[PDB]
């Protein structure tokens, strides 16, 4: 069991592209593929400069950016054990040390930057 937080964008192909965000819940989501990579990518990269991001740094870019439900909670997963998610969040997510924000990683979801608290 560890401790996840995710960031996640959505995209036009997911298979409900709409924002469950507190912040604009129901907004649909029309953008490609390569644009939510692309935006994934600059929302993390803008921090690069971070070996480790303590937990108030990842929720100022959930706040900002995150489209899942979960954004209504700061992005809180809670505890998720390893084969439980989709091999492709699992892995990565299970690759971080305490701290760490992986690159981004795709699912059915969308893309996520996943956090682990500890």
């Amino acid at each position: 069991e560890r401790h996840f937080y995710h960031v996640l964008v959505k995209h036009k192909d997911v298979r409900r592209p709409s924002s469950l965000a507190p912040r604009n819940k129901g907004e649909k989501i029309t953008r490609s593929r390569a644009d939510a990579i692309n935006l994934a990518q600059a929302i993390l990269a803008q921090h690069k400069e971070r070996k480790t991001w303590s937990l108030d740094e990842f929720v100022q870019v959930v706040r900002d950016f995150s489209e899942c439900g979960s954004a209504k909670r700061d992005g809180d997963l809670g505890m998720v054990e390893s084969g439980t998610y989709t091999e492709g969040f699992d892995t990565v997510a299970f690759s971080l040390k305490s701290g760490e924000v992986s690159a981004p990683v795709e699912t059915e979801l969308g893309v996520h930057l996943i956090y682990r608290v500890e």
